[PDB]
């Protein structure tokens, strides 16, 4: 139980560092590519706040699984937005933002729907199935987003895509874990680590893409 | 105590109502003038969320006074943004957003600094002066913003400006109340009512300006 607490504080500090790093480095890219960088720092700042609330809620003996999903419902759509903001602009950006944003919201909501039921129950499987399908629909969209890119942009986008494809697998895995057995304490540890890597990492890589686009 | 709880619940409903009204209504204006409407819906959505937490917190017995400031620090800057979204575009917008945003953030921060100390204390008066100066600077900026507007836009903007000018006076007044005397229960009530009116109201008027700009 102490490790779980300690990791919430480590994440708190990492998310803040990520936020301030990204805000500081935003001045280093051309204004027309800063949007993604700004949304990235926002994601990290939201996560910074929620990890503080998670950490307080854990050492007080009241730990709300709820606070995790509140974070995800905000940050997951925004993480798609970070990415779309460096791959698109104009009407096409506003369209993907709406369409992918809604899909990411539905994924997390289906998740929460299933999570708040008995594991193995019908609600649980329904949640999994609908979120998993939306997850797949999003990963496919993200894979399609790279087609047409050239040179250093293609390489920069390849890194953002692969961070999400590989890095986000742990979330559905964790959801499934407990029907396979007793993986409850470990899931909380792994998700925290994952969140730090996925949110600071993606910000960094969005910042790298924006620099490429600025040279 | 009971009225305060009651009002929290009413606010929660009112903020949600406002959010859905503004999102539904966003299709009725041209894409180029929707931004301010979208931010106004966001503003209402954030307050919806915080008022649910404020309600639940109030029922605890031990009510967290910081929740209010968490909402303000997010929403107050966004309200200035939703205003600048209908009075500005391009570079000017982005600059005003940064600077008025910072200013608004500082105002609420000073407030919080002073609110988290003894009433009458040194810390208290410092928070007040800094927040008030910043408030004054903002209102003076808001006033200047209408210059050059003609006809129906000048009228629509007069309404935005007067909602903020008149509607936000209650906040610093409530801050000073405690040093006159015992006003803790009533302040909560008045801030709640004010928030509904200022947040939903401003959204409606930004929508109305967007409609005017839409022809
Ligand atoms: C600059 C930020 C200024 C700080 C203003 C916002 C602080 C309010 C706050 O976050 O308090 C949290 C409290 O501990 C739980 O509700
Ligand atoms: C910063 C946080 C991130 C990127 C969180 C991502 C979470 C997911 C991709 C969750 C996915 C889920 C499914 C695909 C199925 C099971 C239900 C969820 C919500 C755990
Ligand atoms: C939706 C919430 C709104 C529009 C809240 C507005 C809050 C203020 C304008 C607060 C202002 C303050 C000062 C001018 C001085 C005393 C400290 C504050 C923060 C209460
Ligand atoms: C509780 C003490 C923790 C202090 C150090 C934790 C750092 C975690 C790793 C975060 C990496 C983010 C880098 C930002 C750029
Ligand atoms: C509690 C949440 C803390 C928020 C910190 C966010 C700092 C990011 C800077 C604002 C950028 C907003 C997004 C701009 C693009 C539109
Ligand atoms: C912090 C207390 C728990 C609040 C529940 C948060 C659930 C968010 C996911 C639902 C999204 C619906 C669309
Ligand atoms: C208690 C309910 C939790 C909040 C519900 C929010 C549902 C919709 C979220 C949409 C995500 C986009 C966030 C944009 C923030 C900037
Ligand atoms: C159990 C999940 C079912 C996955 C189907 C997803 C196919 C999506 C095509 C885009
Ligand atoms: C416990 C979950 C941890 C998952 C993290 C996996 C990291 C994925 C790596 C993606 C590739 C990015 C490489 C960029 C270097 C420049
Ligand atoms: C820079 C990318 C983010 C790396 C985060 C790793 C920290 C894991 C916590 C232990
Ligand atoms: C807790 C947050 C609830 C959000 C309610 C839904 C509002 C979504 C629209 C976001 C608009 C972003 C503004 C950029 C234009
Ligand atoms: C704790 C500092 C928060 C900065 C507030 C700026 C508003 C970001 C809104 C999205
Ligand atoms: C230019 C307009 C400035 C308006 C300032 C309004 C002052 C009201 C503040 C409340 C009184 C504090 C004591
Ligand atoms: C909080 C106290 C209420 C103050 C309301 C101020 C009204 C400003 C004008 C708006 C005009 C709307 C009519 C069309």
């Amino acid at each position: 139980e102490e490790l779980t607490y300690r990791l919430f504080m480590v994440a708190t500090v990492g998310m803040l560092a990520g936020t301030v790093f990204l805000l500081a480095s935003s001045r280093e890219v051309k204004p027309e590519h800063r949007r993604g960088v700004y949304i990235s720092a926002l994601v990290c700042g939201i996560a910074w706040y929620h990890y503080q609330k998670m950490g307080a809620s854990w050492e007080s003996g009241s730990y709300d699984t709820g606070l995790r999903y509140v974070d995800w419902v905000l940050t997951v759509p925004l993480m798609f937005v970070e990415v779309l903001a460096v791959t698109r602009k104009g009407a096409a950006y506003n369209e993907a933002v709406r369409n992918w944003g809604i899909a990411a919201t539905v994924m997390i909501g289906a998740g929460y729907y299933g999570e708040t039921s008995a594991a193995g129950s019908n609600e649980y499987w329904t949640g999994f199935v609908i979120a998993m399908a939306t997850y797949v629909w999003l990963m496919r969209n993200l894979q399609a987003e790279g087609e047409g890119l050239k040179g250093d942009q293609a390489v920069a986008f390849e890194n953002i895509k692969n961070l999400i494809l590989v890095g986000w697998i742990i979330y559905p895995l964790g959801y499934i874990a407990p029907v396979v057995g007793d993986f409850d304490a470990i899931r909380e540890v792994l998700y925290t680590i994952a969140d730090i890597i996925n949110k600071v990492g993606l910000g960094v890589l969005v910042l790298q893409m924006a620099r490429v686009q600025s040279g």
